[PDB]
């Protein structure tokens, strides 16, 4: 493989769309590849893992415990829903409900959880309590990955995610029960954690969240390192490109590879 930015930018070229990507050390905050960094971006379902961040919060705060089962109905399920449908008679705990947003991306799930953050409003006003002054929730967890383009809604930037997620498991904002909760949820992604690790060389970490939506909008947040440390958060977004899902994957994959390749910089 060539030198990450290369093959980036080989990326956009084939795809005939945006990269935004960020490298980032998980420990401190350099950032190592910047790519369209503070550009806009969808979130799409890489939002669960801030919306899962607000919700340890307010566990730390006394607010909110991860025991507590919530019993909702089936008129409140939206698309895909593969843990919650299972759960019409005997609820979920909220602790099981971000399980099961994060690692199975349930979408129902998510939005019981979003209504208790109060809503995208409230996850956004939890996101400027943290600093990201840039990030924004706007709708529910089967509107936000629409991608239309020129709207700002439900959108990141590499930059911003990048330091959020850091914020997030690392900054003392949460407690350390809750930071290593959050990590370990993501360690536990069952939608791309199994298959990245079929195609990783022996040693290489990873947890993750990934995403999809309209107009080839795809994206993951991870975390990743040789020596089986999360030594590194990395943010690739994808949008407005026409390609297949395959090829889209292909093309992360790719970027990982140069990473991998070529680690220590
Ligand atoms: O010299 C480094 C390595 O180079 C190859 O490894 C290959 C591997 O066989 C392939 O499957 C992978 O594809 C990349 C798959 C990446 C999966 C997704 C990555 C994510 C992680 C972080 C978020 C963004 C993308 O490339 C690497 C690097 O060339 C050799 O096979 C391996 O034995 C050697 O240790």
């Amino acid at each position: 493989s060539p030198q990450p930015l290369e093959q980036i930018k080989l990326s956009e070229s084939q795809l005939s769309g945006r990269v935004g990507m960020i490298e980032m050390d998980l420990a401190s905050g350099r950032t190592l590849t910047a790519w369209r960094a503070d550009e806009r971006f969808p979130m799409m379902s890489t939002f669960k893992v801030v919306l899962c961040g607000a919700v340890l919060a307010r566990v730390d705060a006394g607010d909110e415990q991860l025991e507590r089962k919530i019993h909702y109905r089936q008129q409140d399920l939206v698309d895909y829903s593969p843990v919650s449908e299972k759960h019409l008679a005997d609820g979920m705990t909220v602790g099981e409900l971000c399980a099961a947003a994060i690692t199975m991306s349930d979408n129902s799930a998510a939005n019981l959880l979003l209504a208790t953050v109060g809503g995208p409003a409230g996850l956004t006003a939890f996101l400027r309590q943290i600093g990201d002054n840039v990030t924004r929730l706007d709708r529910w967890a089967t509107e936000l990955n629409e991608a239309l383009p020129g709207d700002a809604r439900d959108t990141t930037t590499p930059a911003s995610m990048a330091a959020t997620l850091r914020k997030l498991l690392t900054s003392q904002r949460l407690s350390a029960r809750s930071q290593r909760q959050l990590l370990q949820w993501m360690v536990d992604d069952r939608v791309a954690g199994p298959l990245i690790r079929s195609v990783l060389p022996a040693g290489w970490f990873i947890a993750d969240k990934t995403g999809a939506g309209e107009r080839g909008a795809r994206g993951i947040v991870a975390l990743l390192g040789p020596n089986n440390k999360a030594e590194r958060i990395v943010v690739i977004y994808l949008r407005d490109t026409p390609a297949s899902m395959a090829e889209r994957n292909q093309q992360i994959a790719g970027i990982g590879a140069a990473l991998i390749e070529h680690w220590q910089r």
